[PDB]
């Protein structure tokens, strides 16, 4: 009778669980992104409109019985992205409890299932997030794809094609990601690429995709592409080092764990991550998430209801 309602806005999806207030889920939803700063307004707005509504029809209960929304979403940045998105969940004529974070917070939630501990993103978008014993947070990166996401899958992608080119126009060392990208999206010359990235409408899942190729090309011995790897390694960690040493944990017992298609998927990236921060930090322990930042955001709602 009594639900909860968690989304996790993604970089990969939207996903949204409808749990009872003892953690039984009841079901979940599948949208597309609802990232502001790579979609309009309307566009996010539908989406959440779109999603929730969705659920409540399988559901057979109307919004107003539902006792906490919390959404954690990419493009949740900055208070005033918060209120925006608050704004959208209103509009469907919500008057409850309404909780607006970062996908980076009910990544933290889902993974530990506490408020203490580091999380690192790397899916089409990347970030770290975290929170000390003093109960103090902090983030890193995510500062999205044009400025930011060192490390993402999107900028892997775009390293990935821009390596390709040099290999192609001869400014940088042969690699077969030359023709592995080409026969990847099924274009027949190099000049394609120019209406796929600029004309077509091209997506960031779709360059963040771009990650299987480098990957392939790793397992085939290309060096250009280990080396891509390697140097998303190397941003991901730069990231954690940040929230550490600004957390002031640099020498306590911290628990982190990863989430995102890139840094869980691919052995060589999540190995090179693990050796930095083992060189550096002999008091994280890496963990695998418990659960799902979907249901991350169901701990952070249920966890405000009574
Ligand atoms: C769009 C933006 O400015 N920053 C987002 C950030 O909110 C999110 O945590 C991260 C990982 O999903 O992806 C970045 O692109």
């Amino acid at each position: 009778m009594k639900y909860v309602i968690g989304i996790d806005g993604g970089g990969s999806k939207t996903h949204m669980k409808i749990s009872t207030l003892d953690y039984k889920v009841l079901l979940e939803v599948f949208k597309g992104p609802s990232n502001i700063n790579s979609s309009t307004k309307e566009e996010v707005k539908r989406v959440l409109q779109e999603l929730i509504m969705e659920g409540l029809g399988k559901l057979g209960q109307s919004l107003e019985e539902c006792s906490a929304i919390c959404i954690g979403t990419a493009g949740a940045d900055r208070t005033e992205d918060k209120s925006i998105i608050e704004d959208m969940i209103r509009s469907l004529g919500y008057m409850g409890k309404i909780i607006v974070v970062n996908d980076a917070e009910i990544a933290l939630a889902g993974g530990i299932e506490k408020r203490e501990g580091i999380i690192v993103i790397s899916g089409t978008g990347s970030i770290c997030y975290g929170r000390n014993k003093e109960g103090r947070s902090a983030r890193s990166g995510g500062w999205g794809h044009i400025i930011g996401d060192e490390g993402s899958g999107y900028d892997i992608g775009i390293k990935a094609i821009k390596a390709a080119l040099k290999s192609f126009d001869k400014r940088g060392e042969k690699t077969i990601l030359e023709g592995d990208i080409l026969d990847f999206l099924k274009l027949k010359s190099h000049e394609d690429l120019i209406n796929y990235i600029y004309r077509s409408g091209v997506t960031k899942k779709e360059i963040a995709s771009l990650t299987r190729v480098v990957n392939s090309a790793y397992i085939k011995g290309d060096l250009v592409s280990k080396r891509i790897l390697k140097e998303a390694a190397r941003e991901l960690f730069l990231s954690v080092k940040a929230v550490v040493e600004v957390l002031s944990m640099q020498n306590k017992k911290v628990v982190l764990t990863t989430a995102g298609g890139v840094i869980n998927n691919i052995n060589y990236l999540y190995d090179e991550f693990r050796k930095f921060l083992n060189l550096n930090y002999p008091k994280v322990k890496i963990i695998s998430m418990k659960n799902d930042s979907a249901f991350g955001a169901v701990i952070i709602a249920r966890s405000e209801c009574d």
